[PDB]
């Protein structure tokens, strides 16, 4: 059974690498805004919306218990934008770069935890 103060002296490092990313983490730093945006589907495709600061502001609170749901969240962020964007677009494309840094940093920490 972890505490939220191991949690996160692991699993902040791999969060920080993401925020790293510019240009690329920058959609990703808030919740996509579907009025802003003029996206008004967005919250009838995407039913779980996910961003770096909810996951960060997880972390910082607690409200992680194990750490597959953190993993989860963030790829549920990378899920969300992979559905709602087009291939052809600079956020879906940013969004395989910071999934690409995510997998390169996640597994050795995963290993460590367990
Ligand atoms: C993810 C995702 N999944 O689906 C969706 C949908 C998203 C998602 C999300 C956000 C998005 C977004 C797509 N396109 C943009 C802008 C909007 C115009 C069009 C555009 O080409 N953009 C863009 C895309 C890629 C890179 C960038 C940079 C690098 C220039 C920044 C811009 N943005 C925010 C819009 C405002 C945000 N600033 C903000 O919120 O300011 C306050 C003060 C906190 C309210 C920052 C970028």
């Amino acid at each position: 059974i972890f505490k939220p103060e191991e949690l996160r002296q692991a699993l902040m490092p791999t969060l920080e690498a993401l925020y790293r990313q510019d240009p690329e983490s920058l959609p990703f730093r808030q919740p996509v805004d579907p009025q802003l945006l003029g996206i008004p589907d967005y919250f009838d495709i995407v039913k779980n919306p996910m961003d770096l600061s909810t996951i960060k502001r997880k972390l910082d609170t607690g409200q992680y218990q194990e750490p597959w749901q953190y993993v989860d969240d963030v790829w549920l962020m990378f899920n969300n934008a992979w559905l709602y964007n087009r291939k052809t677009s600079r956020v879906y494309k940013f969004c395989s770069k910071l999934a690409e840094v995510f997998e390169q940093e996640i597994d050795p920490v995963m290993q460590s935890l367990g």
